[PDB]
C-alpha cells in the first residue's frame, strides 16, 4: 500500500558534455625496418551523458522472479611462438657512412 | 504503507561537463628498426555525465525476488616463446663513420 | 509506516567538471633499435560528474530479495620465455667514428 | 513510523571540479638500443565531482535482504624466463672515438 | 517512532577543487643502452570534490538485512628468472676516445 511520488515542477537543465580521445593503434610511423604489434586489444568502454533521466521502473510486489544480467568474455592466450622477432637489419639514417657490415654465421 | 514522496521544484543546473584523454598504442613513431609490442591493452573505463537523473526505481514490497549483475573477464596468459626479440642489428643515425661491423657466429 | 520525503525548492547548481589526463602506451619515439613493450595495461577507471542526480529508489518492506553485484577479472601470466631481449646490436648516432665492432661467437 | 524528513531550500551551489594527470607507459624516448618494459599496468582510480547529488535510497522496513556487492582481480604472476636483456651492445652517441670493441667468446 | 530531521536555507557554496598529478611509467628518456622495467604499477587512487552532497539514506527498522562490500586483489608473483640483465655494454657519450675494449670470455 505504501505509495513512491515523484514530483519534478520547473526543471532547467543544459550543458550536458562528455569527451573521449583517440584510441588509436598504430598511427605517424614515418619510420621504417621496425616491428610494430598491438595484440588484441579489449575495450569496454563506455562515454555517456544523462540529463533529466531515470532508469528502469519497477513494480514487483511479492514477485519472486529472477532476473540475470551477465557478460563473460573469454579469451586467454597461450603462446608458444615468437610474436616480434627482428634480426639482421641494417639500419643507416645518415649519410656518407662507408663498410657497414652485418654477419649472421650458424653452422647447426 | 509507508510513503516515499520526493518534490524537486525550480532547479536550474548547468555546465555539467566530463573530459578524458587519448589512449593511443604506438604512435609518432619516426624511427626504425625497433621493437615496439602492445599485448592485451584491456579498458572498462567510463566517462559519464548525470545531470538532474533518478536511477532505477524498485516497488518490491516482499519480493524475494534474486537478481544477479556479474560481469566476468578471463583471459589468463601462458607464454612459452619470447615475446620481443632484436639481434644483429646496426644502427647509424650519424655519418661520416667507417668499419661498423657486427658478427654473431654461433656453431652449434 | 514510515515516510521517507525529501523536498528541493530553488535550487541552482553549475559548473561541475572532471577532467583526466592522456593514457598512451607507447608515443613520441624518434630512437630506433630499441625493445619497448607494454604488456596488459588493465584500466576500470571512471571519471564522472553528478549534479543534482539521485541514485536507485528502493521500496522493499519485508522484501527478502537476494541482490549480487559482482566484476571477476582472471588474467594471471605465467612467462616461461624472454619478453624482450636485445643482443649484437651496434647504435652510433654520432659521426666520424672509425672501426666500431661487435662480436659473439657461441660455439656449443 | 519514523519519518526521515530532508528539506532543502534556496541552495546555490557552484564551481566543484576534479582533475587528473596523465598516465603514459612510453612516451618521448629519443634515444635507441634500450629495453623499455611496461609490465601490467592496472588501473581502478575514479576522478568524480559530486555537486548536490544523493546516493542510493533505501525503505526497507524487517527486510532481510542479502545484498552483495564484490569485486575481484586475480592477476598472479610466475615468470620462468628473462623479462628484459640486453647484452652485447656498442652505443656511441659521440663523434671520432676509434676502435670500439666488444666481444662475447662463450665455448659451452 | 523517531523523527531525523534536517533542514537546509540559504546555502551558498562554491570553489571546490581538487587536483592529482600525472602518473607517467616512462617519459622523457634521451639516453640509449638502458635496461628501465616497471613492474605492476597497481592503482587504486581517488580524487573526488564534494559539494552539498548526501550519501546512501537507508529506512530499515528491524531488517537484518545482509550487506556485504568487499574487494579483493591477489597479483601475488613468484619470480624465478632474471628482470633486468645487461651484460657487455660499451657506452661512449663522449668523442676522441680510442681503443675501448670489452672482453666477456666464458669456457663452461
Amino acid at each position: 500500500g505504501g505509495k513512491v511520488q515523484i514530483i519534478n515542477k520547473k526543471l532547467d537543465l543544459s550543458n550536458v558534455q562528455s569527451k573521449c580521445g583517440s584510441k588509436d593503434n598504430i598511427k605517424h610511423v614515418p619510420g621504417g625496418g621496425s616491428v610494430q604489434i598491438v595484440y588484441k586489444p579489449v575495450d569496454l568502454s563506455k562515454v555517456t551523458s544523462k540529463c533529466g533521466s531515470l532508469g528502469n521502473i519497477h513494480h514487483k510486489p511479492g514477485g519472486g522472479q529472477v532476473e540475470v544480467k551477465s557478460e563473460k568474455l573469454d579469451f586467454k592466450d597461450r603462446v608458444q611462438s615468437k610474436i616480434g622477432s627482428l634480426d639482421n637489419i641494417t639500419h643507416v639514417p645518415g649519410g656518407g657512412n662507408k663498410k657497414i657490415e652485418t654477419h649472421k654465421l650458424t653452422f647447426r
